[PDB]
């Protein structure tokens, strides 16, 4: 409770609580009244640490960076107990029979969650009466009990085409995402089991929504689903499977596996209700590896920023287009841009780096950056160039994370690596993290790639080809440093990579 | 060639040509006249890099550890094209017509490879009539053309069921797996297209055999899969599926993604012919992303060992068994221990750890533990050990890797970092890689697991819970330096690691 590590550590924009746990977002809406954004999450107020009583949070926001945390909004009954991860969804026309004439339609909000107690996880329900702040538990909760210790996270959705409430929730250990229906919220029915891709340990926080279809008319159905332990990058990871879904079975349209986000820093991935207008989420942004251990204090933990999911046809090959999941991230007009750097047509040579020259930093910035490769034969340890992400000098050392592109890999890359901060379970840390790309386009038959990046004090979110893939990663720089410059740098004397354009900004509150 | 990086860098017991580069193995076979195992490989015997013109290298052994190195055994027809990978079978009732009455039926060599051309990759055969040392292509060449750009690697095999030969073989950048069959080997029919997985970049060196099952009788067909670039790993992977085959198509019990090995190096496996008595194969034991860079010369690349297949239903999660494959390394008797440590019943603890204490080293040695986890409550950068694996000591300095469990996350790992190593593209190269398992066992309400690993002055291999997952890693000491001598610490006061067996030895030709 003395140390605060808020100054260099925290994040601007990224939701944190100003104290203890977080981990899963739960119960994400859109109030259409209070025009407010609503996140809960997994709460423990009393350590830093993951434990039971284990509470949903809450905070709202009116812009998706812009946070105003509020009271515990659910508990449990008893200390041994927790409320578990949900989802809201809102019964405009009542079918809960919970809401008043007087209630307004678009705030008659219904959370819908895991209760675990000892030896048991059911799904319940509860009903707010006042726009989203205080509930009331239903009388005859569970409404979902299967008698098993394993069976949690439930995500609701109302369905037009068969007329019901759905729910997706995790048979965790048995790697089964089930499916039940419902008129009533309250009463459910099991239309179907779904299992593929990685099976890890196990199967959580699953997601069913449809994902529009660029430039088009049509969608597809997207199934989530979170494994943890056993992601093949270690520890948590989300994934994610294309397909069709009529109200009762989910069918893939291949059987291929795929992830959400290849950082290591991206877990329980869930989506906002009543969005209208595409596909918004976020996820708790660190790995049940070691997110207990991180050095920050009073709180751990922050939410990736709410980013906007699209379905695109890409190139995964030379010759091979796919149906992929992109996503890009939520950044309203709200933000201050404190300062920028703008650059066209940058011939990069290591006599030319580009830097930034600011007055000061907030440690929360972004890059955007579209480049060309050109043809020039240079020698391999060469075929690269490198953005920088320094730290202000302290103990006479600038501490830096670095991201680049390598160009006979056609791969970005991240190096996290922090000289001199440990932690516990840093065996588990990974340093060094890659994304193979095909060019996001060809001039002339030049590889045309872009790069969009974020970093707000100690969580990185790079998005390659214009969201084609993302990768998620929190860094930790040593005692009091933060982000306060960037470099774009190369080793090559003449120029293999011309940038098209070059945008750096300081960003703030 | 002036440099020679033998002495400390040249594996002793995996296979490596004298010369040049190697990539992957092609034609495993045994012969069982001569008892001979044939070992070829996409070899260029003119620099330590991938380059046409392309050959077979051809090497045999009499026990899998011991190699002979031969005369190139094929060749292309061109400088501008390359006989890119293959497999051999056996013959014995001369179907293919090639092969005189004087010629021993297990003898009777053919083999079948990608032919590469500008814009052109082909399927075409080859016929030994001297044991497998030299090679006459057959007249009618090719045997297959579908007009095709990305089509190569089969792996041929005798079905007795269905009576014909099986060719799997990769249209790489469709995402398919291609089944055809021939009574011939030289007229082929497309039966079936296989697609699923983790799709990466291309779909490389499929296999089909047959694998069986622990204490039974009964078996499942396994189907092998390379993908590069693309792997979640980065660069380079191998992966499974479990099912049945009829001669026509292959039927996937799930569609589960599961990787043949976790580490960062084990590529294009492939399968021996002729072994009566279980499946054996090896792979190329590095990735793409860096196998051209890495400081060896005057060779780059060895194979991994070769390892016994077979497939157990082990626990994924507390709850859930899954049919799982598992592999174990083939050592022979032919191996000398030059000196071991052994020890039983070991509590592990700070103030007592495990130092081999040999006169010298041959940079060759393996380790054998199995442990049991014990009720105590240690804080939780502690809940730990590790194996380290030291160098000699040269620059006043120390090099080692480090292999290791934490308690807590009930995970293995390694850790392969080396200071003042540098190469190119080392960005790609990751250090920390780890995996998750469940128990091997319990000992009343205590966690049994156990490890095997093997280094071999480049390459580690790790065998965690009798082969349950296995992980493939190179790397890279300073100048001069090799593995030397092995320890096992930790950092608790008392006792949360018994070691109830610890083996540890030191290995030469
Ligand atoms: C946990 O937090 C709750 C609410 O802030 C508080 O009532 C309680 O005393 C804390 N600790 C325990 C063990 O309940
Ligand atoms: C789905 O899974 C559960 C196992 O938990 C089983 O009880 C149920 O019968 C299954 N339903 C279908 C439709 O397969
Ligand atoms: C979500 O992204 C989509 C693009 O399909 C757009 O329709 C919508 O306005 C976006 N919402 C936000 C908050 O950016
Ligand atoms: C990065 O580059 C340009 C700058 O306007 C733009 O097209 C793109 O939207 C930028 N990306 C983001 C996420 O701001
Ligand atoms: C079989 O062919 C070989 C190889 O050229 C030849 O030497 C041999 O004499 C032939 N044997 C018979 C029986 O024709
Ligand atoms: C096998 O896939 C090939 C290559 O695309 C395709 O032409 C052929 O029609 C496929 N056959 C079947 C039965 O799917
Ligand atoms: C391969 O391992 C299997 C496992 O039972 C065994 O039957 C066979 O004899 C082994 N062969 C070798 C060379 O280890
Ligand atoms: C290591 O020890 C096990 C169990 O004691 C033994 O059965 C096995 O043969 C050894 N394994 C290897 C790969 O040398």
């Amino acid at each position: 409770l003395s140390v605060d590590t808020s100054e260099y550590n925290r994040p601007l924009i990224h939701f944190t609580p100003e104290k203890g746990w977080m981990n899963a977002p739960n119960g994400l809406f859109y109030d259409k009244t209070a025009k407010l954004w609503h996140l809960y999450f997994q709460y423990n107020p009393n350590a830093t640490a993951w434990g039971q009583p284990l509470y949903w949070g809450h905070a709202t926001s009116n812009d998706l960076v812009h946070w105003d945390e509020h009271e515990i909004a659910i508990g449990p009954e008893h200390d041994n107990e927790g409320i578990f991860s949900g989802s809201i969804v809102v019964d405009h026309n009542n079918t809960s029979g919970f809401f008043n004439s007087s209630i307004d339609p678009n705030q008659r909000i219904v959370a819908i969650y895991t209760n675990n107690i000892p030896d048991n996880q059911t799904q319940d329900i509860a009903f707010s009466l006042d726009g989203g702040y205080t509930f009331t538990k239903y009388e005859n909760n569970p409404v979902i009990d299967v008698s098993s210790n394993q069976f949690r996270d439930p995500k609701v959705f109302w369905h037009e085409d068969s007329n019901q409430w759905i729910m997706v929730v995790s048979k965790s250990q048995e790697y089964k995402i089930q499916i039940f229906g419902s008129a009533n919220l309250k009463n459910w029915v099991l239309n179907s089991n779904f299992s593929s891709g990685y099976y890890g340990n196990q199967y959580e926080c699953p997601g069913l929504i449809e994902v529009p279809i660029e430039n088009s008319d049509k969608s597809k159905w997207v199934m989530f689903l979170a494994i943890n332990p056993g992601s093949p990058l270690g520890g948590s990871i989300n994934q994610y499977f294309v397909g069709d879904f009529d109200g009762f079975q989910f069918v893939p349209d291949d059987s291929q596996t795929r992830f959400v986000d290849i950082g290591k820093d991206f877990y329980a991935f869930q989506t906002f209700s009543e969005v209208e207008h595409g596909v918004l989420g976020l996820a708790w942004a660190s790995n049940w590896q070691y997110a207990d251990q991180v050095p920050t204090n009073p709180w751990r933990s922050s939410t990736s920023l709410a980013r906007n999911y699209t379905l695109r046809y890409v190139h995964t090959n030379a010759e091979t287009k796919q149906l992929t999941l992109i996503q890009n991230p939520v950044l309203p007009d709200s933000i201050n841009v404190v300062d920028k750097l703008k650059k066209k047509n940058v011939k990069l040579t290591n006599k030319k780096p580009i830097k930034t020259n600011f007055k000061g930093s907030t440690g929360l910035f972004d890059f955007n950056i579209t480049f060309k490769v050109l043809n020039l034969n240079v020698s391999p340890g060469k075929t690269h160039f490198d953005i920088l992400i320094n730290s202000q000098e302290l103990n006479s050392s600038v501490d830096s994370i670095k991201i680049g592109f390598d160009s006979s890999q056609s791969s970005f890359y991240i190096d996290r690596h922090i000289p001199n901060v440990e932690f516990p379970r840093k065996q588990f840390f990974t340093d060094k993290l890659a994304a193979y790309l095909e060019p996001l386009d060809y001039d002339q038959d030049l590889r045309v790639f872009s790069l969009y990046g974020i970093v707000d004090k100690n969580i990185i979110e790079l998005y390659f080809n214009d969201g084609t893939v993302a990768m998620t990663n929190t860094f930790f720089m040593g005692e009091g440093k933060y982000p306060h410059d960037i470099q774009i740098v190369t080793d090559t004397e003449e120029p293999l990579f011309e940038l098209e354009s070059v945008i750096i900004r300081e960003l703030n509150k």
